[PDB]
Order: structure tokens, then C-alpha cells, then sequence
């Protein structure tokens, strides 16, 4: 309920998850990493809760990890260090629930992995994204060599996590890196919209779409066409699916509960 | 050659397909697909035809698929009943000949699915595309799950797939969902001239370049190159190289038997 | 250091390879890809050496493939020739240093598959790349089935291998074929610029973030995040990741001496 | 339904398919391999059939593929006579039904990769197995190389392949090749009793399991624990799930109607 | 640490996790699986421990999942039940420290899934092993499908899926099911005399094997290696690699203490 | 053609290497992996060769990496290291020229992973194998966490390299990391049966073998019988293929020149 580092709101259907550590531009810590998978656990438990929107207090997004923690570690300790909190971004990628990155302004590093780690990303224009990490003399440790690269290509992803290089809002939109850029302003607005489109959806077809999407990406396309299908076997089986088909036959919008 | 849901013309070289239920918007029912398996298995087997084009009569390409079974479908029936539907899209994406989606309207679920099989799409700017199947409480069931997330990417396929929304044959484009979209007047046009210059070519080269790039882009990049090379010594067999190679050397235009 | 078809040139921590056949449009025969290899691998033993470019002198990146021998080989020995051509791209995409393709001109057919072993590609606006093999009753031996295909997608890939055309520089950037284009009149300008901002970082980094990011890609998400959680413990054993970590605590700039 | 080179029997719910060219030992010629391929459509597609049985008429199981067919095929039409050829092993592989290969003696090249494409081998202590086709300077064609290797790894397969020795049954079951070894004298008994238990299961639940254990097998294992988790919901939806359940909670023998 | 299905056991080095539902031969049911769950968080915290070993009390291992669960599941309901439980299984072969299954008796259905996401496998030549699900008119949910065909390949789990038939400690050794069969007197002695090998290794080089064999298996062989490689840099980073190399090279015994 | 760290034999078509560090039990330093390789490729370029063997001088077949070396490494150097040899067993391993392992005694850590890097490996009786790697506080970094586990199982590779414990030669046949166990003084004349029976055949046919098991096995089955295929192909225009075919027609025993 009540964080040191995140504050969250639930708005109906829509659970708002906002770092809270402004003074240090929503640095990742042990505790706001500890946090964020406690909400974001919460939120998946909680039946009410259809959306997760991930955001950050003030001027940045996320300004990356927290760094004070790095000159103490043993090689060993920051192999597990790196495990751990990529760990969450994983947990975060396989919810079972639609989660949505509203990037509000700077992303970088460990916060560029976490806005990776979300279903869609929705960005102002006045965003800087990036991948600084080699600037401190180490790379990305929290996903970031395998979703951005994934994501944007090999070339450019090699080139942003080679030289360090933010990109604006609009760039990361042609790459792809992001669904779409909108001026701040408009950003909540538009962020709430999506949201709430979703969380009209059949939460099982979410959650199978998100599995089936997941788990075939990962195969060889045989195997991820194999998964869809008998996915859809499961799906066809829901309350939901018969509202869904008696709503267009009846010409209504269907309630899916 | 005589069909009940679809139309077939022999061009030369070129084999056209057009879905002919316009009054139901070229609706996949179990009909449609059982003749459009048969109407490619006789291009595959012409051996005058080259290349095959499949489009939708009237305003839309392929605007979905029939709800009439749905009532009478057990989960292992939907399971049976997507596994059927999907292969036959498998097997257009498998053919050892070229096929094009002439997207001259909309291309929504099933029919987005139908032209995500063909080797390459060009749409029409007044096309709309989409995958609605979330708004029945249900989700892509003819593949859409996996080509659509490898096309576009996962944000954007699961923005898509999540919401239900349409998006025009220009954002298409953009995401690289089609090759080229242009005006519906010139669509016929744009597409026989790429018809034309692939019909041109080496059939069993066509073939090799098919089967390496659908089998090497499953596997991992060393096992694809070594597909590659494998299947570059046969193509090296191959009457039409000695043509094409003794064609440049003697600075003549090829012709490809 | 001596090459008949290339030239090679260290400035500084920058090694430029530059294809030298201009009378032939840069085109990639034994002897040139044989140099290729050897300065590749000069490159890659050098430790001044951070970053490695490839270009073209004059008009052509590289414009093809010598078709001389293609009438003389066996099947068998057409597998073989593929294979030997390939494995010396595989090579400069598995280096331990960045590579970047400085793509002047035209890149057609094996030209195109050496720029998709790079790194990255920066290409001049006045560019055009293609893959016109089928245009010899052929198709792509030396990568461009594979590489062309996971980088601008199947159905763009499969037009420009089925059809031979060639696409301007500007329709490369927008496929992401090359990271960007520019201007040929700026293309050298701007490339330095890259590579110099790169051959500033610590070369252990970039050598694992090369081996994670080129090995990840390749495997299931799961074993790809493994292995750069592993690394990142690699990298934390190093002397720049100390400097990295005093200069930022510190409030000044880090110098990464390796 | 009547075949020239192989007899079919249908007894009760077993499908018995009987290569049936003793003089050339079974040998596989495109005559043969047409009708192999129309006999388990068949069997597939008839609800009464269960559980389908591959076997020899005589001395051999399989001698392997028709070398009469070799010297005539230009390298092109030889990359397509292999595809076509092992792409019935492939469907055989893939059906929707249990298969079970009963080796009741020589087993060679395509005998052997026919023998590999089944779910189960049974063979005769007397059978003799083995990929001799670089004994013909050639090699296996119809998905040796992969499946042999799979099965009984990469070090045995190879020796089997490069030599192209023979191995005796008892050989094949100790390297895994085979489930089971018996002498030829009760092997249709032992087989037998092996079809009527699998015909007697869910043909539902049957069909999930093989599904998702030939798809799992080929994909990351948390891709193939997805796929079985999906195919647990559908197999939950049947009336065989229903009666098993409550044969269990009641103490009876339940009856897979 | 007190807990109603399972007992724990922390003889120093080691961790021993008793499945204990005697009456229903430790059939899993959802209070055992939380409390699995619970104990094996625990010993994965815990520095102390550095093997654990999971047996049953009684007649079996485990006599499968409580299936008086199944009757009110609807599919959708279902696949989250089988996701539910398997993930635990997961979590057990993902853990970071060695994990034996001891196999005194029946290991059936999820009983036998539980076995096969440990590391190694010992069982007793009494033991009776199997996938009975087809029985029930369903199939393995608990991982079996993909890991027993894994271990012991298609044929012979597809067999044992489709029949639902119990094989023997010996033809699972035959098969590679479990590493070796001993006979049930000696089953907790060769137990231990393993777990205690393991047990003075380095922690760090035992939880890098573990991941590299886990996350290698699952790439392509070429992407396991470099896994191999670069946590071969992690491993000469540690004190326990000074202390082998040293031992060695001196002709003496090292003690490897995990800093 | 002379080393100090090996010996190397030509008789006919064979091609003998030797490890020859019997004092340090042919532990490989630098220089044995340098000659090892030189050696290997010399044996690969020689059109007179035809079959590679390995083997150990004296007492051992080789006790693994040279344990002098690792307490100079830099942990970054250690990475280096691993990949610098294993790459050289990887280099073995796709080796265009059948390979076999005789190992006459001691396989440990690096041994073993040079024994799996070949195509077979036959034993004595006498052999001792194993990874001790755990031993010395680190584990196998020449390949054997990824092959000794793809070739045993995951449960006797994880209790070898958790353990360290070494097995006789006959339990290494059990568990196949050998294909076969003799004693000691029947060895060489074992090992030079198998080189001559594959010395006899076809090397393209061999080196098309190797190159599709190797690439298939490491891909979707799908795409290893795609390259299968294809492969068969390129053996169809072999001199070898039109001998080994016309003489089993002609009836008389081929000469694969
Ligand atoms: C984001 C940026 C471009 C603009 O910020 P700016 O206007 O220079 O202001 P700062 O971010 O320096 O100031 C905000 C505070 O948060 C801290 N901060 C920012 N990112 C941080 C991180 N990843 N970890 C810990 N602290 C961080 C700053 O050091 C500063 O703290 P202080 O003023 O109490 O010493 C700038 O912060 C930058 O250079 N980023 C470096 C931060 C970083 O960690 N980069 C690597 C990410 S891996
Ligand atoms: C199978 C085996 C070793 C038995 O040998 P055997 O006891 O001497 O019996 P035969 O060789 O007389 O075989 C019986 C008949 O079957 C034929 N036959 C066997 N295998 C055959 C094949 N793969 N293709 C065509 N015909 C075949 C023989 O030519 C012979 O016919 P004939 O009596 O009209 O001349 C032997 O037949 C053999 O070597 N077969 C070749 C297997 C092979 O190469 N398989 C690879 C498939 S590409
Ligand atoms: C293991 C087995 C062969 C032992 O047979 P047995 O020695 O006659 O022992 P019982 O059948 O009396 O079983 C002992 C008790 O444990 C219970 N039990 C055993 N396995 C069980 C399971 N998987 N779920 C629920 N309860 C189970 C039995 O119902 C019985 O309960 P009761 O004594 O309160 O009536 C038998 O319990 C069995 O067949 N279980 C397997 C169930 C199955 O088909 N699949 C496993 C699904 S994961
Ligand atoms: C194989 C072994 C059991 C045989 O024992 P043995 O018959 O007593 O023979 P020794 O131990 O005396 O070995 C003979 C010589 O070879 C040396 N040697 C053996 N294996 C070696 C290795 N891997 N590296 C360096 N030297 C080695 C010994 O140190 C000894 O040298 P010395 O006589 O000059 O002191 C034992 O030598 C051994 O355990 N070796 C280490 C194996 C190992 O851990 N391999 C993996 C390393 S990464």
C-alpha cells in the first residue's frame, strides 16, 4: 500500500505504478527494485486490477541504477547483483496482465531496461532514451543487450550501447523502441486512453494472447503456431468468449467479467 | 478450375486468386479455405505458372472469418478447428513459388493472418488492417499471434492485438507490415509489374532462395549460413545459372527456362 | 601490411581497410578476400587498434563478385566456395572489436553481405545496396540470405533477392539496413565522428558487450539475459570499470586506458 | 483403399499398414510411398481407427529406398526427391494419432527413417538395422541424419552413417533405436498388446500429448512447458477427463467412450 | 520451518526436505506445494546450506498430484493450475545449489515431474516409477511431457505416456531416467555420501555449473559455449579457484570455505 | 610436419596425432594446443588423408588443461582463455575429415573435452574419464558443461562435474560418451578397423554427412531436414554417387576415387 520509493494509485481497472525518488531522477535501488516487484505482484493478485502503467515522478522516467552501489561489488556478487534485478524485469515481461511504459522524460540504462521489460511503450516527444552504461566502463545488466537489440536491430542497438548516445522521443518511435511519441502534455491523456481500451478486454484472452505471444517468439515458428492453437482451444472454452460472440450477434458492446 | 468462393485467371505466367464473397466482405468460412488449399496446390503444380497473387473482390481484401460454428465448437474442436485453418495458411507460406497479397481493402483477422502467409504484401493506401479477434473474446487464431509479432514487433502486435484497432495501409507501410502501399487505383498496376520481374527468373533458384530464407530464419544464423552455402552448390547445377552466368560474361540479356 | 587489392591505414586507434580494385568497382575476388582476412586479422592482434572500418576507394563500397571461375566449379566445389567466402565474413562479424562499414557507393551482392558482417553500416545518401545474384540464375552465397532477412525483414529481403533491384541509400536507413545515411560529402566526417566516440570506451567492455549481444540474439531470451549477467560480473573484475566508477562519483570525466 | 504395393487391415480400432513388396524386400519406390501416404490420411481420418501399425509382408521391414530411381535424377530434381520423399516421414511424425513401427526384420536406409518417423519401435531380436547409403556414395535422405541422431546421439549415429554397418536388434534397443526387443516369433503379439492398451486412452488426450511433446521437444523448454500447460486446459474441457476423474474418486475402471 | 505436509532437516551442510503425507503416499495437494515451495526459498537464502536432498516418508516418493482438486477445474481454470504448480517445479531446477531427489518408493505423475526437476536422481531398485495421467483421462501437467522426454527420449516417453505404465529402479537406470539404483537399505547412505561430495565444493563454481548447464542445454551449442567461457571469468575471480589451483600445484587438500 | 609437443604419423589415407607430454601426462599448455591445431588443419588441407585419429603417448590420453597456467589470469584474461582453446575443440569438432578419439587411458577435463570435440571416440577398458575441474574451485571451460551434458544427460554430467569423480571405460560405454570399450592391447587394431572401413568412402559424401548432422542437430528439425535435403543435392553430382550407384546395379564392389 504505502512505499519509501513508489507510489501507487489504482483507478478502477488501472493500476498506476510511479517511482518516487525525484531528487535522484527515479534511480533504481535495492528498495525501489524490492518495491516495484511487491506492487507489481499486488497488482496481479488483485482481480479488480486489469492495466499496469509504469511511470516516473518529476523529470525523468528512470535515470538508470543506482551507482553507489557498484564500487563494493565483487565480480561474483555483480554477476548475482545483475541476475537479481534483471530477474524482476522478467517477471514484470511475463505478467500475466497488459503492462504499459509511459515515458514521461529521461530512460536511460537500468531505466531504459525496465520501460523494455513493459507490453508497450508510450513516450513524450520530450524523452531521452539511452543506454549509458559503457560511460561507467561496464554495459547493460538489466536485459538491455537482449530486448533493445531485439527491438530497434543490431546495428543501431550496438551503436547506442557502444557509444552511450540518448536518442529523442520522435527517433525512438521510428526505431520502433517506442508504440508512439505524443508533447507531454497530452502524454497521461493518451497513456490513460490505451489503457483503458484494454481493461475492457477478456482478462484470459490477455493473458493467453500475452503467453502465446511470450513463449512462440522465443520458438521455432512451428512450435509458437502449435502453442497458439491449442491456446485458442482454451480461450474458445471462457465466459467471455460467449459474451464476446452473443455481443456481436446481439449488436452490443459485450462486457467481458 | 471451377470454384464456388473464389475466382482463379491463368496470365502467362502469373496465377491469380481472388476470394469472391464480396456480400460477406470475403469472410473465410470452412468453404473458402478448403478451395483456396486446392486453387494453390494446382498453381504449385503448373509448371507454366511463376508467380501467384492472391486479392480480395470488392471493398475488402479479406475482412474476417464466419462465426457459424462457433456455437457448436467443444475447446478440443476450437483447438482442431484453428490447427486446420492455420496449416492452410502454412502451406502458401511454404510454396516453392513466389505469392504476393494484393491488400486492396481491409485485411482484418483471418484475412490479415491469409496475407501475413504470402511472401510479400502490397496494399492499397485505403486498405485497413487489423487483428479484431480480441473484441469477440477470443484472439488470433490462423497464426496472427506469431507473423504479426515477427513482422512488427511485439509492442506494436500486442498494442494491435490487445485493442482490436485498424490501422491504415500508410502505417502499415511504416512498421513494415506490407512492402509498398499506393493508391487503390494503381494497386493492379504496382503489383503485375512486381509479378513480372520475379516471373522472369530462375524458378529453382526462386525455390532455393525460398526454402533457405523460410528454414535458415528458424534456425540458428551458423546452421542458416550453412543452408545457404549447401543449397548454393545445387543452384550451381542448374541450367538456367549456366545461362545467366554465360549471359553477363557475353554482355547478353539472360532468358530464364 | 603490403596488399595488392586493399589498403590499410592506422590512425591512431582506428584501422581503415579500404577495398582497392576501383577499376573493377571494389569487386571481392580470392586475392582480396584472402587480404581481407590477414588485415582483418592485423586489426584484431593490434592492441592500439579499438575499431576497425571498412570502405571503398572510388565509386563502389564493393559493386559484386568475380563470375570468372563460376563456370568452372562442380556443385561440390560451389558449396565449398560459398562456404570459404562466408566463413571469412563470420569472421569479421565474430571479431572481438567493433567493425563499422563505411558504405561510400554501391554495395551489390557479396559487397552487400561484407557491410551486413559489420558491426554497423553508415552510408552516403548518393549509396545504392542490392543483392543481384538471381540476376545470374544465382542467389546470395557469402550471407545475404540469413543476414539481409533478420535485418530489414522477410517480405522487403525476399523483393530484393527475387527481383535483384537496388534501393537508394535513403530507403537502406529507413529499413534499417544502415544505421543512417548522410551525405557522401560528409560520410568520412561523420563516421570518424562514430568511431572515435567508441575507441574512447574500454575495449573489454565492447568485446563482451559484442559476445553477449551477438551470442543472446542467437538463443532463447532466457540463456541470452544469462549470458549478459555473466559478463557483467566479467566486466566488473576490470581496471576501466573501476575508472568508470571513480569518475562518476567524482564528478569528472573518465579515461578508459584499458 | 486397395493398393498395389502395400495392404491395409483395419481390425476393430487398429489400422495395420503392410509394405507389401517382399521380392525387393519393401524396397520404397514413388509408387509405394504414394500409397504409404494415402493409407494414413485414411487412417487418420476415420474416427474408428486408434492406433495404426507400419510393418514388413516377409523376411524385411524396410530394405530402404529404390536405387533404380537414382542415376536418372539431375542434383536439382534429387534436393526435391529427397524433400518429397522424407516430407511423408514428416506427416507420418506429425499425425494426430499414435503410430507404431513393428520391425519384424531388415530395416535399411529408408526402412530405417521410416521406422524413425513413428511415435514407437518394436522390433525382432532377429531384425537388423542400419543407414547404409554411403554405401552408394551417397547418404541418408528421408531424415536420417536428424532423427537417427537424435535418438541414439551423435557419436553412434555417425559411426552408423559413415560405415553404413548394420546393427542387430537387441543393439538398436540398447542404444535406444528401438523400446522394445522380442524374437520375431512373438512380436505381432507383443505389438498387439501394446496397440489395444494406447486404443483403449482418451484419442483426445493421445493427441494432446503428442502435440506438445513433438512440438516442446523442438522449442526452449520453457516454450514447451507453456505448450503443456495450454494443452492441460483443453484436455480438462472432455468427457474422457470427466470419466477418468471420476473412476479415480469412485474406485471403478473408467471407459474411454 | 514447522510446517503440516513436509518436514525439514538441516544437518549442517545439507538440507533435508521429507515430503510428509504418509496416508495419501505424499500425493501433492496445494498446502504441500506452497510449503515445497516455502522450504525451498528458504534453503536457497540460507549460507549455511549448501546440497539439499528431497525424499518421502513412507511406502513412496510421491504417488502423484491430489486429484480430488481436478473435478470442479474449468479449462481456463486448469491451465493456471498447471502453470501454477509447474512453476514451482521450475523454480526447483533453477535454484542455485545442488538438489538431489531421493527416491525411496513410488514416484508417480507429479510425483515423478517433482523428481525430474532436481539435478540428480537416486532411487531404490524397489522404486516404481511412472506417468499414470492417461489413467485419468488427461496427461502430465507438472512438466513431464518436456522433461521425461528430455531425459529419456521420445520413444520411451511417449511409450509411458500413452500406456501410463510403472517401470522399476533398474529400467529407469537403464533408460537414464535416475543416475543409479541401490537397494532401498542403502539408499540413504549412498544419498549422503553424494550430497556430502558435493557439499565441499565451491558454492560459486556448483550455482555457475548449474546456470551454464541450464541456460546452455536450452541454445544452440555455440551460444552455450560462450556462456561456458565468460562464466569461466567469473569463476577465476574467486578466493575457492586460488585455493584449488594452489592446492594442487603444493600436492595438498584444499578446503574451499565460499567468500 | 616436426613438433615438440606432438607427434604425427601418415600411413596411407591415415593420419596419426599424438599428444606427447608423457611426463605431465598430456596436459595441454599453449604450445600442444598450437601444434594440436597446426596439425589438424595440415591433416584437413593434405588430399591424402582421409581419417584423423588422436591419442595419447603413454599412461594417459590427456589429464587436461596445464593447471600452471591459471594462477596468472586476470579473470578477463580467464574468459579469454577458455574461448581460445575451446574454439580450437570447436574447430575439431567441425572438421571437414572424419575424427576419432582413442582413448588409451586418462580422459580428464580438457582430455574429455577433446575426446567429445572428435566424431567418435572408442576407449580402453582401462580408460579413466571425468571432469575434475570442481577440484581446483572452478569447472569445465574447453566445452565440456555443454557437450558432456548433451551426450550423457543433464543428471550424470551434473553429478561428474558437481563431483569430480572419474569412471571406468566400460561405464563410459554404458552412458555412451564412448561408442565402444576394448582392453588396452586390442585398441590401436579396433581404432584402425573403423579409419580404414571410412577411409574406403566417399569424402565429399563424408564431409556433406558431418556438416548436415553437425548444423542439424544445433537447429529446429524441421531446418536440419531442410538442410539434409538440400545436401543430398549436392552429393547427387558427385563422380562418388554414379560409382557407388552403377556398381550396386552393375553388382560389383565400388572404388570411391
Ligand atoms: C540524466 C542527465 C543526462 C541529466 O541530469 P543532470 O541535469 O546532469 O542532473 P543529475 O542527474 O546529475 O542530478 C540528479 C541527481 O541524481 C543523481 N543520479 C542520476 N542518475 C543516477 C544513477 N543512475 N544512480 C545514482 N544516482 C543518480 C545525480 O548524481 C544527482 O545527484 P546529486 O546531485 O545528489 O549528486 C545526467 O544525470 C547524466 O549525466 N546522467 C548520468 C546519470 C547516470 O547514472 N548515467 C548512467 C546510467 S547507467
Ligand atoms: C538388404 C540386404 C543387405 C540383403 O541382401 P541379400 O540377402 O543378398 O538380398 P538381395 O541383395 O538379393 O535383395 C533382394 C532383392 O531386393 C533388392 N533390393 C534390396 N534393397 C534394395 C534397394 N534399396 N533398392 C532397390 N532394390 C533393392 C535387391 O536388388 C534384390 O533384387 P533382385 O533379386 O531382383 O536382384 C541387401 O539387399 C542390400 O544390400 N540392400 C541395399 C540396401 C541399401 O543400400 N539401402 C539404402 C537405401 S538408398
Ligand atoms: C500409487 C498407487 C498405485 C498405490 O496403490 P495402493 O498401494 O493400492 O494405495 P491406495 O490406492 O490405497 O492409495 C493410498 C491412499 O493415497 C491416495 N492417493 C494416492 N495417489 C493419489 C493422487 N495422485 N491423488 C490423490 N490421492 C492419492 C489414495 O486415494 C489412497 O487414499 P485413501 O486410503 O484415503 O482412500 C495408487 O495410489 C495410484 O494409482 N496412484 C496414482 C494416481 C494416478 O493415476 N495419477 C497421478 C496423478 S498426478
Ligand atoms: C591424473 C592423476 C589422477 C594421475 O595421478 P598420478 O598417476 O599420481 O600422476 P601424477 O599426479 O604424479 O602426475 C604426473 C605428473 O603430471 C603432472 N600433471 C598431471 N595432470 C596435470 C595437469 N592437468 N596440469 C599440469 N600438470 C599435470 C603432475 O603434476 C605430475 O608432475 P610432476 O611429476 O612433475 O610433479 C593426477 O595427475 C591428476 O589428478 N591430475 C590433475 C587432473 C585435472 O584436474 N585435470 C583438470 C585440470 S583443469
Amino acid at each position: 500500500m504505502e512505499f519509501e520509493t513508489i507510489e501507487t494509485k489504482k483507478e478502477g481497472n488501472l493500476f498506476w505504478i510511479t517511482l518516487n525518488r525525484p531528487d535522484k531522477l527515479n534511480a533504481l535501488n535495492a528498495k525501489l527494485l524490492e518495491e516495484l516487484d511487491r506492487a507489481v505482484s499486488q497488482a496481479e493478485s488483485d482481480p479488480e486490477i486489469r492495466v499496469i502503467i509504469i511511470t516516473g515522478k518529476g523529470k525523468a522516467f528512470c535515470a538508470g541504477a543506482d551507482i553507489t552501489q557498484f564500487n563494493q561489488l565483487t565480480p561474483a556478487e555483480a554477476w548475482k547483483f545483475s541476475k537479481k534485478g534483471r530477474e524482476i524485469m522478467d517477471k514484470i515481461e511475463a505478467l500475466s496482465k497488459p503492462t504499459i511504459a509511459m515515458i514521461n522524460g529521461y530512460a536511460l540504462g537500468g531505466g531504459l531496461e525496465l520501460a523494455l521489460a513493459c507490453d508497450i511503450r508510450i513516450a513524450a516527444e520530450e524523452a531521452q532514451l539511452g543506454l549509458p552504461e559503457i560511460n561507467l566502463g561496464i554495459y547493460p545488466g538489466y536485459g538491455g543487450t537482449q530486448r533493445l537489440t531485439r527491438v530497434i536491430g543490431k546495428g543501431r542497438a550496438l551503436e547506442m550501447m557502444m557509444t552511450g548516445d540518448r536518442i529523442p522521443g520522435k527517433d525512438a518511435e521510428k526505431y520502433g523502441l517506442v508504440n508512439r511519441v505524443v508533447p507531454l502534455a497530452n502524454l497521461e491523456q493518451e497513456t490513460r486512453k490505451l489503457a483503458e481500451k484494454i481493461a475492457k478486454k477478456s482478462p484470459i484472452s490477455l493473458a493467453l494472447i500475452k503467453e502465446v505471444v511470450n513463449r512462440g517468439l522465443d520458438s521455432p515458428l512451428l512450435s509458437g503456431l502449435a502453442l497458439e492453437s491449442v491456446g485458442w482451444g482454451v480461450v474458445f472454452s471462457t465466459e467471455d468468449k460467449k459474451e464476446g460472440v452473443s455481443a456481436f450477434l446481439e449488436k452490443r458492446e459485450p462486457t467481458f467479467k
